């Protein structure tokens, strides 16, 4: 996988973020996770971490799978980076997210985040405790 430039445009919550890809403002879901809604546990404190991590970035990047790049709702899927750190990886091993939506060919990052998950799990944080 390759990661490409973006700049953001604004934070929306935990999984989703709107950022300028190509020159064009697109809206990206996380790949591999699931934040809580803004509405449910969990959901403001998403949404925060996810905010601070793009906001506080001086380089954002987008890193698409193998697989299909938009969704559904024409949203981009892609595994997002605040310099250099992950935000869907940061999100899980912080008990922010839980590892979802693992559809095939589109996981390649899937034993990483488990992996975090796990930890988050032994920890009891957040969403585990
Ligand atoms: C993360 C992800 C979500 N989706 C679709 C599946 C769900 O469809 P449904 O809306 O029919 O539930 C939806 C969940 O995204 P959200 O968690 O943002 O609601 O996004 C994908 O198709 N591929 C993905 O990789
Ligand atoms: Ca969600």
């Amino acid at each position: 996988l390759h990661k490409e430039p973006a700049t953001l445009i604004k934070a929306i919550d935990g999984d989703t973020v709107k950022l300028m890809y190509k020159g064009q403002p697109m809206t990206f879901r996380l790949l591999l996770v699931d934040t809580p809604e803004f509405n449910e546990k969990y959901g403001p404190e998403a949404s925060a971490f996810t905010k601070k991590m793009v906001e506080n970035a001086k380089k954002i990047e987008v890193e698409f799978d193998k697989g299909q790049r938009t969704d559904k709702y024409g949203r981009g899927l892609a595994y997002i980076y605040a310099d250099g750190k992950m935000d869907n990886e940061a999100l899980v091993r912080q008990g922010l997210a839980k590892v979802a939506y693992v559809y095939k060919g589109n996981n390649t990052h899937e034993q990483l985040l488990r992996k975090a998950e796990a930890q988050a799990k032994k920890e009891k944080l957040n969403i585990w405790s």
